[PDB]
């Protein structure tokens, strides 16, 4: 019932898993579901090119981009499974801390894209959806219930 909000393409990278982990500035006692919506701000080319770039070869030639970026709109959701401080990801994750510096760093697993995208607006840190499109967002996580 809960969601983040997170910038294009980075948002659809981590519900696709290519991104693993997500830093903030600020620390969230959240644990588990997290749905993943895309702010309206569309990204430029450049922003596009240079990330898939990174992650190309973070990931290797099996990498699979989407083929678009919508934004404005809920994707899917990620499991939080940990909130670390920058200071305990560099000791304790030694193999992808380089995947961010921020002074949180966010885990995330179990990525799962919905199959219809809807449009939402977002709002600050983690905040709760409306109850609608939750059951709509729900139902979409399994390809068959698309209608």
């Amino acid at each position: 019932s809960w969601c983040l909000s997170v910038h294009q393409p980075w948002a659809s990278l981590l519900v696709r898993g290519i991104k693993r982990v997500e830093g903030r500035s600020w620390y969230t006692p959240h644990r588990g579901r997290l749905w993943i919506a895309a702010t309206a701000k569309k990204p430029s080319p450049q922003e596009v090119s240079e990330l898939q770039a990174t992650y190309r070869l973070l990931r290797g030639k099996d990498v699979e981009f989407p083929n678009d970026y919508p934004s404005g709109c809920l994707l899917g959701c990620v499991d939080l499974i940990d909130c670390l401080s920058q200071k305990q990801f560099k000791e304790q994750f030694p193999d992808i801390s380089q995947e961010s510096d921020s002074p949180f760093v966010f885990i995330c697993k179990n990525p799962q894209e919905m199959v219809v995208k809807f449009p939402i607006k977002g709002n600050p840190k983690i905040w709760k959806l409306d109850s609608k499109i939750h059951q709509g967002a729900k139902k979409g996580l399994m390809k068959q219930n698309k209608a």
